[PDB]
């Protein structure tokens, strides 16, 4: 169909959502989310094998992340159930077709997640990568932090959020995130004939198995008690005064001074 804040492009049965939103970097809001749920639900037919994320050539920024300003203010919690990285996520998961993501340009926080949440990463050998919740004072959440925790290890992932600094492709490839890392020239034809190779299987094996992988993945629990514990920490980063000036420092877009609450 036609979408306002993306674009989609069938090439066989392979599929091609490309994210519309310079203005706003692509940050991720509901807007955006929003219509990159309905792109995929819309593509989730027979016909379409394989699915494939990427911001439009040239980008210097695939994703700039979550949008403060639709950050709470502090009276729920900002990683609800219903909040747009989690729907997306959990909807890229439970999506019965691969979902790879060829990304050119900068990556950040949220959309980390996100692609970190997908089935496979081809990069151009540019692209940067940083998790941040630190540098703004945020207590993430259980399954958004998890999800980071399937490739890499504990050392690494424990690097990269708590420094908050950006890693290379070459690093993160060699560290197991990305699948491949290509120059640009060569990005959108490798990552192509990737898709139409995958394309090319039994539809309903990758599903089922993507199914069993996902359904592994999760397979890590813990008690009632244990939940709220952490839950109660969770609200009480929100509370806090760092917190708030958190947020400013950026909106002021100044060097923010925590104090320790
Ligand atoms: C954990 C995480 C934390 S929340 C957010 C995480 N996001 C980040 O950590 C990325 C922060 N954003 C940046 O580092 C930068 O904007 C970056 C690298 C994308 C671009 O640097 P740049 O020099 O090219 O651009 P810039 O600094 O002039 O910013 C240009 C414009 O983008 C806006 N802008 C940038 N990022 C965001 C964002 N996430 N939400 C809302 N507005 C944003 C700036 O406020 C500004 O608007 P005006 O100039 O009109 O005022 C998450 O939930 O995702």
């Amino acid at each position: 169909m036609s979408y306002q804040y993306v674009n989609v492009v069938t090439i066989n049965k392979v599929a091609v959502i490309e994210f519309n939103y310079g203005r706003k970097l692509n940050a991720l809001s509901k807007v955006f989310i929003d219509d990159l749920m309905q792109a995929l639900s819309d593509l989730n037919r027979p016909e379409i094998r394989c699915i494939i994320l990427r911001a439009p050539s040239g980008s210097k920024v695939f994703s700039a992340g979550h949008d403060i300003h639709e950050l709470p203010s502090g009276g729920r919690d900002p990683l609800s159930y219903d909040d747009p990285l989690r729907q997306i996520t959990r909807m890229i998961q439970k999506f019965p077709k691969p979902i790879i993501s060829m990304v050119e340009g900068s990556v950040w926080g949220g959309a980390f997640e996100m692609i970190m949440s997908s089935d496979l990463i081809i990069a151009a050998s540019t692209s940067t990568f940083s998790m941040t919740p630190v540098n703004l004072g945020v207590p993430y959440n259980l399954v958004g932090i998890h999800n980071l925790t399937r490739d890499a290890g504990f050392h690494i992932v424990k690097e990269l959020i708590f420094t908050a600094s950006p890693i290379t492709a070459q690093r993160a490839l060699a560290v197991g995130i990305l699948n491949h890392v290509v120059e640009v020239e060569e990005l959108e034809d490798f990552t192509l004939q990737m898709a139409h190779h995958i394309s090319e299987k039994a539809p309903l094996a990758i599903a089922v198995i993507k199914e069993e992988l996902r359904v592994l993945g999760e397979a890590h629990t813990m008690n009632s008690d244990e939940f709220e514990r952490i839950q109660g920490m969770r609200r009480a980063v929100y509370d806090s005064e760092d917190y708030q000036e958190g947020m400013n420092a950026f909106l002021e877009k100044r060097k923010p001074n925590f104090v320790g609450h």
